[PDB]
DNA sequence: CTGACGTGC
DNA sequence: GCACGTCAG
């Protein structure tokens, strides 16, 4: 037949401590990243200050990306499987810093709208027992003034790492293992750019048949497309943290300044459109 | 929470 | 050969 072997596409599913991915060796980015989060996963003392980005040892160095392709590129290192969903295990969080989970993402988008969607996925664990999330990059076309549709994206670094125009996220949530309740599903596609608090998450929702036709993937193939599957934005709220709750959450976590910056935190919070904190706030214990 | 950035061992 | 206090949104 053909004994020298078929060409290796390199799209083998690679499982880790808490996430699995399929690599795009031509774009140096993942095709899709799948993870499972529960009430137990997001709880833990594993800190991300000990972990830093490094290439995946299992990815062959010919197709692996590196930090040289990201540092001065004007783009951020955006993880698809977030470190916040792996607080229980230091090994699982450390594997999320492999560049086989990273895509070039806008700074404000990574820290803003995409960070709010990741928090909403963690918030769904407070209403569902098991939540599956599929995240990945996209490079969608654009219709020009002459009717011609053209795909165009950017590559950065010596290893041409593709910079996606849009990002997609697929959320599948199960209420309880001991329950006949139907499942909730939602597919969202957001552009890789800074987004404020005006557009709701429902404004970026698309049908699953349209995302599969766009990304060329088939999500959750072991699932039957019966009438049982319900939209996640009807069973749940699909609302992200507004300006108040988000700024209050960030100010609660940034409380470890350990200096006069502690008072500068309430300063920025005070002029931040009148907001107050209910818990124990800056219990300053400074010599 | 999501990022980037510099220096003693 | 590198690896932990600073800062921003
Ligand atoms: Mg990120
Ligand atoms: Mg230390």
């Amino acid at each position: 037949l053909e004994q020298f072997g078929f060409p290796l596409t390199g799209t083998e599913a690679r499982c880790y401590t808490n996430h699995a991915l399929s690599y795009d060796q031509a774009k140096r980015v993942p095709r899709w990243v799948l993870e499972h989060i529960s009430k137990s996963k997001i709880m833990g003392d594993a800190d991300r200050k000990h972990c830093k980005f490094k290439p995946d040892p299992n990815i062959p160095p010919t197709f692996s990306a590196f930090n040289e392709d990201y540092v001065g590129s004007g783009w951020s290192r955006g993880a698809m499987a977030p470190a916040g969903n792996n607080k229980f295990s230091s090994k699982a969080m450390a594997e999320t810093f492999y560049l086989s989970n990273i895509v070039p993402q806008d700074f404000d988008n990574n820290s803003g709208y995409w960070n709010r969607i990741e928090m909403y996925c963690r918030e769904l664990t407070e209403r569902f027992e098991d939540v599956w999330v599929v995240s990945g990059p996209l490079t969608l076309p654009q219709t020009r003034g002459d009717g011609k549709k053209i795909v165009s994206y950017q590559v950065i670094g010596e290893d041409n790492v593709a910079v996606p125009s849009h990002l997609y996220k697929v959320i599948l949530a199960r209420r309880s293992s001991v329950s006949t309740e139907p499942l909730a599903l939602g597919a969202f596609v957001v552009p890789n750019e800074a987004i404020g608090f005006q557009p709701q998450l429902t404004e970026f929702q698309v049908s699953l048949q349209d995302l599969e036709k766009l990304s060329g993937l088939v999500f959750f193939p072991h699932l039957d497309r019966t009438s049982d599957i319900r939209n996640i934005c009807s069973v749940d709220t699909c609302k992200l943290l507004d300006f108040q709750e988000f700024t209050l959450y960030l100010s609660t976590r940034k409380i470890e300044g350990a200096r006069s910056v502690l008072r500068l935190e309430k300063i920025m919070e005070n002029l931040k459109n009148a907001e107050i904190e209910p818990d124990d706030y800056f219990m300053s214990r400074y010599e």
